[PDB]
């Protein structure tokens, strides 16, 4: 393609990772607060997915990565940052704060062109690999790819709603740390989830399940709402979810409904393995969403309870990879 | 006495709690961040060392710790925020960066006049409570309580010198704690010290261990050095040491020689036990420094290795307090 990033730190590695071995083209590296050196060691070397392998190597300027000429900007706020050099029209922001058009767009100022990004928004294009069919095209400046959580659900909606139609339903995530969880204990921040924690604590939190999904899946879009469990699990993790059925339900059914559709389409998402119980392994599985049958599977006619998962991290990775192709056909095609 | 604290943290909680309950009078605690309601439910809250009884609670832009009215202070940068103002006469610093007369005498500036802090102090005073003795006389103003590992540390001289003079000793610590260890991967600043983990991966690492040690009894200074290793282990800590000397030896002698001395003068500071190998326990166990025959012994006649005891959160504490009370009276007098 051809692209640049916001956030040396976790989302991003793959992003460059990924876009390299994964999908591919040439760049550029956004980030202040991490130097040249680190880029190398730190993307090179990372506790959650291993090494990295190529050569994590600087040269001329800048960092070589499998030669393919790579670099590193400091700069704090986009704006600052040129951009510009390399021509990376297309960009993948990590970040945290930086949520919405605005700052998005900003980035333009300095260079930018298209971008899209890690994590929800209020305001701004919303997407995600599963459902985002049609939805995205040229109109199109900035979209964004669907939370950890929320990328993995759209698609366990489609089967069921679509097929089983779908009228209430709630639900949980438990999951694996991460950049804002805290070591012993302490203050905290916004939305506070009390950052009391670390290998302590099963630490109860919250999310935006039901909007992400609505947008990503409207009809849905309101008939869903969630919250969440964080444990010392780093890298990875799984959903719990709950819905109630107009066409009535056999447990055979549904993980079948989703089985043969999952073999379909769908595939950089879905999954089913029967095999069964495999904790939180995955972990650079290579799968986007996936789920699987039995688990702690229950069943009744009009009620029953699903779970399906993640490997956030790195899933992410691979439908941010996987947008920016079909971003960059879409909007250029 | 009268005192006052930087940064409702760790060590402040007990600086705190226990100057409460242990010692005594009461305080104001210095910390932007840190809020009013926040304060009470943050102190009295820590699963690691437990819940608080009394109450924790905000009034009147005050906190009511076991009553005994209490103030909170917003500022950022000592010399900035009041002291007197609300009548802290002794300040003890919980931070790193404020160390040494530059800031210190900053708190002065707002309104201080005796500062003891939590950590080494190569620019100023340097104390630790076995050696402590008549070291301390109004003189100074200022005066630096050593760090979690130090004052363990410190201990082993004291009895190793005197019973067997010593050339030659060195160290390892089995080590935990401290926010910088980032949870999964990523930057982590000066130093090093890699912050590359958490759960995953433990971290190699250095500090205050030989060098310091030294100006609670210099004679030794030199004949030693260290070097530390730190597990996801939350609180709880252990020191391993090496030395070879005048002799007269058996782990039996030198544990005895600890155990009787233990008892006398140092009590508060020191230990012995038994019970083959404990464990981690002491997590509140009550004490300074802490050591046992026991745990781990090895020998060879003019050469032997030593372990020893530390709860830093804890531990610590009891120390700054004990040495507050004696500061107090000291320059009082
Ligand atoms: N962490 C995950 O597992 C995960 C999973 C899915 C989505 N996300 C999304 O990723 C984002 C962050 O996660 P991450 O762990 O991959 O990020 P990270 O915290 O590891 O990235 C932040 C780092 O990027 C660099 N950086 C670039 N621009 C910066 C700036 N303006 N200010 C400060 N630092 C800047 C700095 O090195 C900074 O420390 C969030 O939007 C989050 O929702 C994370
Ligand atoms: N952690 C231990 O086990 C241990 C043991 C002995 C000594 N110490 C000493 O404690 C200090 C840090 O260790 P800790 O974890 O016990 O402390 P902590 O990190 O975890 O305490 C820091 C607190 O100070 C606040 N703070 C942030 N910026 C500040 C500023 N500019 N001025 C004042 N307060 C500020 C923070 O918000 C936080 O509440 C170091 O000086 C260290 O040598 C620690």
């Amino acid at each position: 393609s051809k692209i640049g990033i916001n956030g040396f730190g976790r989302i991003g590695r793959l992003v460059l990772r990924a876009a390299l071995s994964c999908g591919a083209q040439v760049v550029a590296v956004n980030d202040p607060f991490i130097a040249l050196e680190y880029m190398v060691y730190m993307f090179k070397y990372d506790s959650t997915h291993g090494v990295f392998k190529g050569e994590v190597k600087m040269e001329d300027g800048a960092l070589v990565v499998d030669g393919k000429k790579i670099t590193v900007f400091n700069e704090m706020k986009p704006e600052n940052i040129p951009w510009s050099k390399a021509g990376a029209e297309y960009i993948v922001e990590s970040t945290g704060v930086f949520t919405t058009i605005e700052k998005a767009s900003a980035h333009f100022k300095g260079g930018a062109k298209k971008v899209v990004i890690s994590a929800p928004s209020a305001d701004a294009p919303m997407f995600v690999c599963g459902v985002n069919l049609e939805k995205y095209s040229k109109d199109m400046t900035v979209v964004s790819n669907a939370s950890c959580t929320t990328n993995c659900l759209a698609p366990v909606a489609k089967v069921l709603h679509e097929n089983f139609e779908i009228v209430e339903g709630l639900m949980t995530t438990v999951h694996a740390v991460t950049a804002t969880q805290k070591t012993v204990d302490g203050p905290s921040a916004k939305d506070w989830r009390g950052g009391r924690g670390a290998a302590q604590n099963i630490i109860p939190s919250s999310t935006g399940a039901a909007k992400a999904v609505g947008k990503v899946i409207p009809e849905l879009d309101g008939k869903l709402t969630g919250m969440a469990f964080r444990v010392p699990t780093p890298d990875v993790s799984v959903v719990d979810l709950t819905v109630r059925l107009g066409k009535e339900c056999s447990y055979d059914d549904i993980k079948a409904a989703m089985k043969t559709a999952s073999e379909g389409p769908l595939q950089g998402f879905l999954g089913y393995t029967e095999d069964d119980v495999v904790s939180s392994d995955f972990i650079g599985d290579n799968r986007s969403s996936i789920f699987d049958a039995k688990a702690g599977i229950q069943l009744s006619k009009t009620f029953v309870k699903v779970v399906s998962w993640y490997d956030n991290e790195f899933g992410y990775s691979q439908r941010v990879i996987d947008l920016l192709k079909h971003m960059q056909k879409v909007d250029s095609a």
